[PDB]
């Protein structure tokens, strides 16, 4: 159930890892670059609202940088 649900091209949007390009903190929220069908593209969450996958690509990272 955990490839990652989010909003993207006006609905809900779910993507599989072999498309994620990026993700990174902007600060409050969580925020990605993933790919579609070889253009990129902008995802973000909230954390109250993150499930775990999500949370575990997020995770290493802002842990590490904190």
């Amino acid at each position: 159930m955990v490839k990652v649900k989010f909003k993207y091209k006006g609905e809900e949007k779910e993507v599989d890892t072999s498309k994620i390009k990026k993700v990174w903190r902007v600060g409050k929220m969580v925020s990605f670059t993933y790919d579609d069908n070889g253009k990129t593209g902008r995802g973000a969450v909230s954390e109250k609202d993150a499930p775990k996958e999500l949370l575990d690509m997020l995770a290493r990272a802002e842990r590490e940088k904190k």
